């Protein structure tokens, strides 16, 4: 049910490298409750994704929802050299911007139950993925512009 | 219960000022679960307290659980030390995230919220007072090794 407070540009939490979710957390009430609160917060703000650092949780959890998918410890395995520009805004940057992304990405991640999945995204979902994974590595979208 | 991974000295999560728990989070399953995982992790690491930043959660939640006197564990949300005593004690401190000597106030008066969100004000003495000072230092981005003076 909970909507979490969101960190804004300037706050140091957003510039860290987020720590991996551990094995013990997989399939826990702990992790389901985190994911649920992140999903509620994204919904309240009209987001199509969210990353844990943005709700002060320095853990590698994102949600992508252009059904909403929860990804634990995601890794982008390859980017296409084919690029595309999209307009991005960020819940943490209250300034929107035109940003180049790989048109396609191959990604590996864990579900909340801890099952390994691998998949490709194209177009907008793929931009969402790259934006959220950027949050996990301490990067805001404005740093990908200039 | 879940045992969580713990940040060690030189991870920058430990150097931030942790954000206050919001009103909407009080009395939520979210918060009960966070506190439960913190509690399990402290027990499994043989600590006598824990702060949320140590488990990568940049939020103002601590647990004080001396064993040293023995007390029942207390969870404190948005804790605030309203008064430190002029009296001081010095004793060996170590941290799940790092030992040596630290001068602490011998008494502290602390105001905090329970997990339901009830306000409580309590005076700690001796070692529990040191535990509180240490955990609140974690919330403000300070490790005890910065206090070996
Ligand atoms: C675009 C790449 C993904 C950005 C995801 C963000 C959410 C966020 O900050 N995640 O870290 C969002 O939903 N942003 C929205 C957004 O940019 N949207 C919403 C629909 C179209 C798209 C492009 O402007 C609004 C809320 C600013
Ligand atoms: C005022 C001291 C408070 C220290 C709290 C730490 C745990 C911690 O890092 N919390 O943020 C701890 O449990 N440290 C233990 C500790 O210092 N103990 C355990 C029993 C008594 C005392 C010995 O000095 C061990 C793990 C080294
Ligand atoms: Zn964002
Ligand atoms: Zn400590």
């Amino acid at each position: 049910s909970v909507v979490l407070p969101v960190a804004k540009r300037g706050e140091d939490i957003l510039k860290l490298i987020a720590a991996p979710v551990s094995a013990n957390e997989l399939n826990s009430n702990w992790l389901y409750q985190l994911a649920d609160a992140m999903h509620a917060t994204m919904l309240e703000r009209n987001g199509v994704g969210i990353a844990a650092p943005q709700v002060y949780i320095s853990k590698r959890v994102i949600i992508v929802a252009s059904n909403a998918v929860v990804m634990v410890n995601p890794e982008i395995l390859e980017f296409s050299s084919e690029m595309c520009l999209g307009e991005e805004g960020c819940l943490s940057v209250p300034e929107r911007g035109q940003v180049e992304r790989a048109e396609m990405v191959k990604v590996k991640y864990l579900t909340l139950q801890g099952e390994m999945v691998e998949t490709v995204f194209q177009g907008f979902p793929a931009r969402i993925v790259q934006h959220e994974v950027d949050h996990l590595n301490g990067i805001l979208f404005v740093e990908r512009i200039s």
